[PDB]
């Protein structure tokens, strides 16, 4: 029996919620409870808030668990990704007012408000900076004005909000605060049956016919996550067809056309199990 | 220029934005935004995390603000409430499997999991008894059976997340959640400028005809907030016009009748300036 917990509220519930619906796992059976157990997976459901999800794997109450990563960056907790779950991905970083240009180096003695104290505080060790961390619940972007502090850290997400209070990012990411499944043979069948939905997610399939002489740069073009070759009976050809990620579908088939590949047909599936 | 800070977001966000809207402050002029000057009534307000908020009335870097009474009972900052806000209020308490018959004295040594550790401390410290007290930042319900906890604390709303975890509440409330409008002449104004949304929120006006021997009762049954009284030609009669609570307008209409009262008539009202 996996014990998996399973954030019951926020931005990374309902879709992995869904995710896991998705792979034949029973749901709650009512919003009002935290667990639900499935007695055909074998598996029990928890239902935590994301950042008691960490901790919980990390002192073995749970098996597995889906937050975030930027609550990972910033746990501390002996726990591992185990699957990027794609969704609720953002650049984790640092911001302040739009006057000047910024650098990590004009960090050093101010004061630096976050919702993830410990992630700000770890890259800085990192970079050799000092500077004072302060911990804030949420609405960072507003510790500038309030006058609580000098600079921020936090998801930018739209970056709406950041402009709103005219602060700039800046800086590599800290972290991208995707979610994640976390860990510390029912195991592997878990994880892959997460997987192949995220994969049915992100991924599309491509149908391409390709001239032989460019089989080399069609490959480059969509590796797939083994690509299928079928050579067609003109020796001149040959039949492709590649899973190619969802975000720059359209942009890899121009690419494809630029070669001279033709009939190029791209759709949807469900799930893989590979 | 009076600094207030208002929930920027969850249950006491639209409540208090709606109340000062009522009082004639503006609203922000997007909901990405985290601050609002009204240059005519000279405040400036900040939308901050309900738990940023005590700390900055205390701190000094805010003039009031509005949060739960809750977090203030568990903040240990230097504030206080200058005004029951009616919206938002519950029990808060303890929480243990419907097994037995718990009692306080039950708690010694146990782990008890709330998301208002220094609250449940105190009162604790309080009864004289020692336990273990852990932090969870929500769905602590369900921490008795994931099997980090051995009874809850928690504001008991409806209830039903609580018997959906076969948890029964036992005790006198640790403290009622209500929005509450703390503080560490223009200040004088905001309060009543709040009360009186607050009051007209609260009670209804009920006008009344009652014969002059039951006066006495019934002016007990509505003391008002000063009721009005006014002698009728017949001796034998007196016209009383009093606010009376709304949440039981009902029993105290049927009170006024039992001893006599005649055309009852309950109206609302909206505010208050006195
Ligand atoms: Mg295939
Ligand atoms: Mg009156």
């Amino acid at each position: 029996m996996l014990r998996v917990a399973v954030p019951n509220k926020g931005a990374l519930s309902e879709p992995a919620t869904e995710i896991l619906a998705e792979a034949g796992y029973r749901r709650r059976t009512d919003s009002k409870d935290l667990t639900v157990i499935d007695p055909v997976n074998n598996v029990e459901f928890f239902f935590l808030r994301p950042k008691d999800i960490a901790i919980y794997v990390g002192s073995g109450e749970l098996d597995f668990g889906i937050t975030g990563r930027d609550l990972v960056c910033d746990s501390g907790a002996q726990v591992r990704e185990r699957l990027a779950l794609g969704f609720g991905s953002s650049s984790f970083r640092y911001a302040a007012p739009a006057g000047r240009n910024w650098t990590t180096a004009d960090l050093a003695g101010m004061r630096i408000a976050t919702a993830y104290p410990n992630l700000v505080r770890k890259d800085l060790a990192t970079k050799g900076i000092e500077a004072t961390v302060i911990r804030l619940d949420g609405a960072v972007e507003i510790s500038v004005q309030l006058g609580v502090a000098d600079a921020i850290a936090d998801v930018v997400g739209s970056g709406r909000t950041l402009s709103q209070h005219d602060l700039v990012a800046f800086g590599e990411p800290l972290c991208d605060s995707e979610a994640v499944l976390i860990e510390r043979e029912a195991r592997d069948q878990l994880v892959a049956r997460v997987q192949g939905v995220v994969f049915g997610q992100q991924y599309l399939m491509l149908d391409y016919d390709c001239p032989r002489s460019a089989l080399k740069k069609a490959t480059a073009i969509t590796p797939g996550l083994s690509p299928t070759i079928a050579p067609l009976a003109d020796p001149d050809w040959v039949a492709i067809r590649a899973l190619v990620p969802r975000r720059d579908v359209n942009g890899i088939m121009d690419e494809l056309a630029a070669i001279g590949a033709k009939a190029i047909l791209a759709s949807d599936i469900r799930f893989c199990r590979f």
